[PDB]
């Protein structure tokens, strides 16, 4: 049911806060959260409000900071959807973070 | 009733060919175009298929090459969505194309 589509950026910084929009199949403004992973279970989320998720189906936010502003080299993790209420997941899509 | 919300870059290079993303109200994929022009009217056009539309409310596509490779310094144009059937247009967005 949750699918990320597109992203427009694979990749960004460990400090995070950096814009990325993704395309996703339809989801509902409220209950819906953007989950950054990395089994070792590390997790940040996405930041961004209701507002910024566009007619349902694209969402623009900010990375999260990575667990470690202070790596050598790009640690690679995984990025789902997730609804809010039951936990329902998107399939993931890679991520790259890489060092400032 | 065509309205370009947001677009997650606002410039480019000169020769084109870069990918963007914009949010639009609602489209018909198979009806909608998004024109670059320059009154002196260059025009030119983004470069995508019905598929890069995203559910009649995203649209990925190209930047088209500016008149002139050549330029020295930014040129400041706009880019507008434009209906292929009736040339009903939304307000334009400033977009600034830059030398390589």
């Amino acid at each position: 049911n949750l699918k990320i589509v597109r992203m427009d950026r694979t990749a960004g910084c460990v400090t995070g806060g950096e814009e990325i929009w993704l395309l996703c199949d339809k989801v509902q403004k409220d209950d819906i959260q953007i989950r950054f992973y990395e089994e070792e279970v590390w997790e940040g989320f996405g930041d961004f409000s209701p507002t910024d998720v566009h007619r349902q189906f694209a969402i623009c936010f900010k990375t999260p900071k990575y667990k470690d502003v202070n790596i050598t080299k790009p640690a690679s993790v995984f990025v789902q959807l997730r609804r809010k209420s039951d936990l329902e997941t998107s399939e993931p899509k890679p991520f790259l973070y890489y060092p400032e």
